[PDB]
């Protein structure tokens, strides 16, 4: 139907249909009379999976023959989403499968909705790992993603009585057709025990053993026939009546390590189970890496054949674990082992907020990983000796830079460990990387300037454009070809169409179709109609005070009060959509969700408002839902307090899909505005410097409350129970926080935000000009392709060259 | 190679080879360069499994169209063993697969050893269920086996320092290619809660819910194209940070229900988890049965379309559960519901030993299944009213027959419940069924004579002859054809070959080859040589005092002492093999295993003995091992105290495979001797009547110790530490038991046993006559085919006619 979805040749369609029927029969043990919708999805999944096999075997065989430098991306999160459509897209089988299933009397889009999301992540950090895997495969890098096969991913969110309820995400219930267990690579992981110092080196003994069984998932590159691997480890107890029965049941204790993903993305919690997960993935991965290295013994060449990227400090134990193996098992001298370690490891930081940084209590490491604690102390001693030599007499610096933090309970600062043991440390956006050098990592930057780099984030154009918005991808391709899908910078060619009446009309048509499509979805799976002609104002991302969904809420209430004040005045119709999950123990975040639904309960049922304003909370925001809502958005809300959002990636997804952005000069927003031109962006609020000035003199929210009548009215409504009749003081915690302890200065940006929003409404009233600005945004979103990001990591950190050359078959 | 293994046609072999390579590639994601032995096994398993699909779909479709009466065999145990070879045997693909794998350069027998046994049973009771499924499929009955999919079956047994060590049987670790999950049939099971009596009937509320997810395994009939189903239920928690994390981890509690098989086959233990397993299988199965019944509402015809067979009392809750559904949910009147229940249920008893009978504490049922306890009390009240009317004034009878036992803690006697709620109750051997009527069930027999029946056990000739002993099956087929494989009575035709010199020579040759084959296996997988020319004296079965492995031990020691007494006298060489697992908490059974190994440690290293006597303990006895050792045995030890072994089935396996039997007139041994002729059996010991006479006057072991010098010597050796130098009093518990509290009268049968064993040795010295007696045993083993047993259950209990007619394809 659509050319960017590939060819639907007769022989290919015929083959697909027969293999589909073959799997339904032999694999599913069903015939068209008793087959359930799920049976059909699995038959299709197997049929597509079959096309990956040859390429997967050939790719791995290829790496063995050429023996390239291998890239290992270690992450505790891989927010993959669904795999079926993405696989068809990268293999150019979408149209063929669509035709094949059509001929069999089935709707492929209906079958795609049956697949469960692989939600093995919380948000941005986990999704970045996913986009990176896609880009690394597309760029021909011998890359491996290593993580944990959680049997329960991020919880499914249910909204009950306006409150978030958490439900277990049993995503493996019906099976996962994409994974392949590799029992021959099962490896032992050690815990607890003690250290013995003998004549020849230290020895870690009396440990408890847990087995790590790997499951491999294929990662197909975009039409280059490359299929890389994502290997996830699953925990298994070693095999060696009340007592007997209990012993068997207690096996669950050991296997609980890979049971569930920790959902706290706001505050670090030093929980033992989480520490076990972190060591579990690191220990099994490093053994696998070393095995592959030896199967390709001087470790001097180890850094030339191995690159380990640490996604945040979560897998930071890789540093002392590599030292342990090299010193304790391989018997290399410390200095040489350290040289190898630093040269193979690199660390990526994702936030500057204190509460999110990992600082593990010493007593916990002491009990669980005694040898690693000793190695960490030794690393610290040698590092601090270097600091003392470079800054003689600077005693305060020694205290600040130590990997060991003193006080109540001694803790190990994992970020400091990562910097000391990595040859490269990077931020994820220009402004973020600069802040790292000026604030939290200043001392380290002064000691080792060369280590600090910037690698602005990106998103894959395949899942975030071709897959979720084929209509837009097609009108772009009709004019500039398909080459931009793997070379996004080519979108700049669209700048010469900004005045093309035909193109302007098509861009607007695609957006309208997406909105109608989403407006429908809303009614089918949920229960409310929305004016498809209203401006779709969307803010989707995890709920956090720093992301300021609260500021958005203040604007919504302002709009509502203005309508009530002058009912018969014309106002641009809006459908405000807010969605995202809140970490289970994050009280304020859960109160914000309740506030949003409470506002909707009032606004959506006010006769005077009509369909000029609607407030909808998008339930269970996840990758699959993002693929639906983003293409339908008109306005992207990226309003974090300047200096708090390291980069953001949702912002890039919206820009690539035809939405204009209203935001602060924070994270990647700065670079997006720079690429598109500030006149094509809706920028407002305090800049980082402004926030600093306010902190210097002290932030007093009362001042804003006293000087802004509209803000005062809103606060009084919240306090008096206007949005919670039956529970008058329901939102007292929110008002108290805003008035006395708001770390994110919501009131400080209120006035500029409301004024900026008025300018957005003004532009929406002029369809043609709104669309021309949209075109200017899409045309300059090329820099934000994760292919660009990965190419920079490859050349500037890993020391490998990207390849666009395809492979046999 | 061997005609009884089917044809190896060119087209069939060619097809098998290509499908094997197809699975290795697409299913295993491997090529002949990195494929592991396990990869090859799975490729073969999938290839064979593919041939089952069409027949499986057609069979179930067939039952829907014809809507025959369905037979439901409920069991907490299904001791299946391996599936690959059995499937090839029943589909006549053995030779073809053998040739196909051969051409690919692989040894099929080597690949078969990779499959894990499905050890979902303890012994005889669980294996009977397995043979029954095979026979029901072979006889064309619309039969379903229902049970639990334990993720851990019977423990693997390790012998350390002569002691049994238990190891978890993680049989699903590498996956099970034979099963197919059926998520569309997931059903809820209720626990705890309370009963509410409203205007219209009782209601069970506030219950905890656990989901039952079924997994189906195909059960192929012998070359009749019928493929029945064995459906096993797996427990799943319903889907609805410390608290959040713990809530997810606590899901294991609910899922623990299907985690492990209880290994106590000696003493009943009222454990809550076991009760949960029993209700879990019954609740899910009955809902499935009713669904299928409605999908084919007067339940008057329910008994005409449904038959439920209870394997022991383990699934006895089916009786009150069926009443619950009919009365509480379907709203039928009690009397009508009871009529339906009795007419559809039948109960099979497997032992008369008190300690093995299920007697659940009332307080346990009260908490876990409140409604069922109420239903049970009502059943009891109505039943006892019938008893009172039939035997007016007999107050003691009312106490004896009650389903409720008074005393320390009130308990529900499940056997009494089963008799009251079943239209048929059967023993498993003629002598056992008679004892039931004369002793433990006498009162019930007097009230309802028509309910009591006998159904002598049997074994399937396919796994127990064709599969494990192809050599013997072939020489038999060469002379009488292949028809006997599904009509075992035809073996009688062999009686006309007892004087055939050619046949006599072939029977002896086959046995010699099997012994050499097993003698080798012993050295390869274990570490000792054995004289292939010695008489193979074998006793394999679970370790129990009533089975008297101890009596066997006394004979071994006697033989050893006699050799030591007169070293230079000729004695027929023997290799005594004893094997079997002991229930984890069965102290005496574990001491018997230690004694056996201790005896071996002395006998096997005595220079004077040489290779005239060897004592070997066969480690990890299981179905797979039985298929190897039984065909190699010369002498089968079936020496339980008369009146204790209900039937025994291992005895039948040995008879069918060319071993002579030494045993007591117990269980099926009586019928085996009757079929073959007492002169062709080595019978010894007290008969049931003799044991009764001894109990009347009182058993005094001292009397035997004082009158038998050889026995006295043995006891003194055990007591003085002759078999445990470092631990002089190691076997004091055994000596104390034998001398003061032996419920099984080991000493009472000692003299006759030793004398009988001498006659066995005398016959072994005459090869030709030994073989002629063997032929007479094999020729009359036909009655012991489970096909005969099932045909009797079908006609006399279930009310259905067996069919030997094959099906399409
Ligand atoms: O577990 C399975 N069992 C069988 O396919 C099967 C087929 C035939 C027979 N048989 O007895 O003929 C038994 C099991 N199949 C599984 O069904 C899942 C859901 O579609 C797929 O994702 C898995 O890759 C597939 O192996
Ligand atoms: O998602 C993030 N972090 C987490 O999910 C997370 C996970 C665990 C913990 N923890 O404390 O355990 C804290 C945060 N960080 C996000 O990573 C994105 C990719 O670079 C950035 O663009 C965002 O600005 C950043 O907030
Ligand atoms: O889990 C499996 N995954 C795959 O076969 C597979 C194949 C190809 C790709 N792929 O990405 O191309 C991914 C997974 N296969 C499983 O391997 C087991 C052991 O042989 C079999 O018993 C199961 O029936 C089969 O489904
Ligand atoms: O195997 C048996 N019993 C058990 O495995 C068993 C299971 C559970 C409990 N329990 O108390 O829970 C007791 C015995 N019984 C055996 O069932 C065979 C088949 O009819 C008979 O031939 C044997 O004589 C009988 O001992
Ligand atoms: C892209 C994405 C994110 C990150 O969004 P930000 O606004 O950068 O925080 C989070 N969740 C999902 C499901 C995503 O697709
Ligand atoms: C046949 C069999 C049994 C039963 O043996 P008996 O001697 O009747 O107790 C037990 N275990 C296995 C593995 C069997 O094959």
């Amino acid at each position: 139907q659509i050319s960017v979805r590939g060819l639907a040749g007769v022989e290919n369609v015929t083959e697909l249909k027969k293999n589909f029927n073959r799997h339904l029969h032999f694999t599913l043990v069903k015939d068209r009379n008793v087959a359930t919708p799920r049976d059909y999805y699995f038959a299709l999944a197997h049929t597509v999976r079959d096309h990956l096999v040859g390429r997967w075997i050939r790719t791995q065989q290829h790496y063995y023959e050429k023996d390239p430098k291998r890239i290992y991306y270690l992450s505790l999160e891989f927010y993959m989403g669904r795999t079926l459509q993405n696989t068809m897209v990268n293999l150019a089988l979408e149209n063929a499968c669509d035709e094949a299933t059509y001929q069999l009397g089935l709707d492929m889009e209906e079958l795609e909705e049956i697949e469960e999301d692989a939600g093995l992540g919380n948000g941005g950090l986990g999704r970045l790992a996913a986009c990176f895997l896609d880009s690394m495969a597309t760029l021909g890098l011998a890359a491996y993603g290593y993580g944990i096969r959680y049997e329960f991913g991020i919880f499914n969110q249910k909204i009950c009585g306006g409150w978030q309820m958490e439900e277990a995400d049993d995503w493996l219930r019906y099976g996962n057709p994409w994974e392949k267990a590799r029992p021959e690579f099962t490896l032992p992981v050690h815990f607890y025990g003690r250290v013995e110092h003998t004549s020849q080196g230290a020895k870690w003994v009396d440990t408890q053993v847990v087995l790590a069984m790997p499951y491999d998932t294929p990662v197909p590159g975009y039409r280059n026939n490359v299929v890389n691997t994502m290997r996830l480890w699953s925990a298994k107890a070693p095999n060696d009546v009340g007592g007997y029965i209990q012993a068997v049941l207690d096996r669950n204790l050991a296997e609980n390590i890979s049971r569930v993903l920790y959902p706290n993305d706001n505050f670090f919690e030093g929980k033992e189970l989480r520490l076990k997960q972190e060591y579990f993935v690191v220990a099994a991965t490093l053994q696998d890496i070393i095995r592959r290295f030896k199967s390709s013994t001087n470790f001097d060449a180890f850094p030339d054949k191995v690159a380990i990227q640490l996604n945040d400090t979560h897998p930071s134990l890789a540093i002392p674990e590599l030292m342990r193996v090299l010193v304790d098992l391989e018997r290399l001298d410390w200095d040489k082992a350290w040289e190898v370690t630093v040269k193979t490891c690199a660390y990526t930081n994702h936030t500057v907020i204190p509460e999110a940084l990992e600082r593990w209590p010493v007593h916990l490491l002491e009990t669980l990983l005694p040898r690693h604690l000793q190695i960490i102390y030794e690393i610290n001693q040698r590092f601090l000796n270097r600091v003392a030599a470079a800054f003689p007499g600077d005693v305060d610096r020694l205290r600040r830079m130590s990997l060991v933090e003193e006080g109540a309970v001694k803790r190990i600062n994992m970020a400091h460990l990562c910097i000391a043991g990595s040859h490269a440390v990077n931020g994820v956006a220009r402004i973020h990387s600069e802040i790292l050098k000026k604030t939290i990592f200043k001392d380290f930057y002064e000691l080792e300037p060369h280590k600090f780099q910037n690698k602005t984030n990106g998103i894959t154009p395949r899942r975030w454009l071709v897959l979720c918005n084929p209509g837009l991808a097609e009108i772009i391709a009709e004019r500039i070809g398909e080459e931009y899908i793997s070379d996004l910078d080519q979108l700049r060619k669209l700048l010469s169409y900004v005045d093309d009446e035909a193109f302007i009309r098509d861009v607007a048509k695609v957006k309208q179709e997406n909105k109608l499509k989403f407006a429908a979805y809303l009614e089918r799976e949920y229960k409310v109609h929305i004016n498809p002609n209203s401006l779709f104002d969307v803010q989707v991302k995890r709920i956090h005070e720093y992301k300021r969904q609260l500021l958005n809420c203040l604007h919504v209430i302002t709009l509502y009060n203005r309508i009530k004040k002058e009912p018969n005045k014309f106002v641009v119709p809006r459908t405000v959509m807010i969605g995202g999950k809140a970490a289970p123990g994050y009280h304020m975040a859960k109160m914000i969700i309740k506030l949003i639904t409470a506002i909707g309960d009032v606004v959506n049922h006010d006769p005077v408002v009509g369909d000029r304003l609607r407030v909808i909370f998008l339930e269970n925001y996840r990758v699959s839902l993002a693929e639906k809502v983003i293409p339908a958005a008109d306005l992207s809300e990226q309003i974090s307090t300047a200096g708090t959002e390291a980069s953001g990636t949702g912002n890039m997804k919206f820009m690539l899909n035809g939405a204009l952005t209203i935001g602060t000069m924070d994270g990647a927003n700065v670079e997006m505005a720079e690429e598109a031109g500030e006149e094509n962006f809706f920028i407002f609020g305090m800049r980082v410097e402004d926030v600093d000035r306010l902190d210097q003199r002290g932030y007093n929210a009362q001042e804003y409350y006293d000087r802004i009548p509209e803000l005062r009215q809103i606060i009084e409504q919240l306090s008096s129970g206007f949005f919670s009749p039956k529970q008058p003081d329901l939102f007292k915690d929110i008002v108290n926080m805003l008035m006395h302890h708001d770390r994110f200065k919501v009131f400080a940006d209120y006035e500029e935000y409301v004024k900026c929003q008025e300018r957005v409404s003004a532009l929406y009233k002029n369809p043609r000009e709104w669309t021309r600005m949209v075109i200017r945004n899409i045309a300059t979103s090329g820099k934000f392709s994760s292919d660009r990001t990965i190419a920079q990591y490859a050349r500037e950190i890993w020391g490998v060259e990207p390849s666009r050359q395809r492979l046999p078959a």
